[PDB]
């Protein structure tokens, strides 16, 4: 997948902008946020540009899924359920210290491993 995007030059991240302080709406209009700096970071060292693709958050694995997204960054929670139907990076948040409670991490389509691979490097990265 990595070859594909570097050659179209951008990264499409889904996320729900209704989770302050990791995604939402800010009073320009402007979605920011804990997750949109890490999409900014992923996209920055791929070498492409970010697009933000907003949806509702039941909508981001079935976009998820139809490749209207590379990759989700959106206050998402690993968990077994969703480890069925996507793959995830490493946890880049820990609600609750010492690796307990909820870890939020990337999820990305099972097929796309390079870009796995390459999302993981980053987040030890930083």
């Amino acid at each position: 997948a990595i070859d594909e995007i570097k050659s179209r030059g951008y990264l499409l991240v889904g996320l729900s902008a209704d989770f302050p302080p990791f995604e939402f709406v800010d009073e320009n209009g402007n979605i920011v946020g804990f997750d949109v700096d890490l999409a900014k970071e992923i996209a920055r060292r791929l070498g492409v540009e970010l697009k933000i693709v907003d949806m509702t958050f039941d909508g981001l694995i079935p976009s998820l899924l139809t490749k209207k997204i590379d990759v989700i960054i959106s206050g998402m929670t690993i968990t077994e359920e969703r480890k069925k139907v996507v793959a995830f990076s490493d946890p880049y948040f820990d609600a609750g210290g010492g690796g307990s409670g909820e870890q939020y991490g990337i999820a990305v389509r099972k097929e796309d491993t390079d870009l796995l691979e390459f999302i993981n490097s980053v987040l030890r990265e930083l």
